[PDB]
């Protein structure tokens, strides 16, 4: 619902709990000081229905321009990872971009609480931390501006 809402969209899906919402947020901001904007942050609770929040996990995929999968110990990688999959080998003749992934590790979490199996789960991936001095080129390398609007231009075209 929305009554001539203007056209907002993200370049990217923060995928974290339901108790790791700050954490979040102090990224989205955080990827507005490197370059990336606040895009969002796809939770999954259990009072709604389900598909009361976003549309699916496949439309951050179409929509966003890399998901980042919030990869802390209130989160869900695994899953995530079957879900952004499903998403990936669902529709690939639309942007076939399997490694859009981003695994993102707040300070509030760490890699070393996750299975042993997550290493391999982002055995590909560019694991993105918000703690080092490196996350900045690491954002900037995937969540490039070039690409954050040439990923946009497809949308913008409404406007163009």
């Amino acid at each position: 619902m929305e009554s001539s809402s203007e056209q907002k969209f993200y370049n990217f899906v923060i995928l974290h709990a339901r108790a790791d919402e700050h954490i979040a947020l102090r990224v989205r901001e955080k990827l507005e000081a490197l370059g990336v904007p606040d895009g969002a942050t796809f939770c999954e609770d259990f009072q709604v229905h389900g598909r009361g929040e976003l549309s699916c996990l496949q439309d951050a995929i179409d929509h966003s321009a890399f998901i980042i999968l919030l990869l802390t110990s209130n989160f869900d990688c695994r899953l995530s990872l079957h879900q952004v999959n499903q998403a990936m080998m669902s529709n690939l003749t639309r942007q076939g971009s399997p490694d859009c992934v981003i695994p993102f590790l707040p300070l509030e979490s760490s890699p070393a609480q996750l299975s042993s199996d997550t290493a391999s789960l982002l055995s590909g991936l560019v694991r993105l931390d918000e703690h080092s001095q490196i996350f900045a080129r690491k954002v900037a390398n995937t969540f490039k501006p070039h690409r954050l609007q040439a990923r946009k231009a497809m949308w913008r075209k409404e406007q163009d």
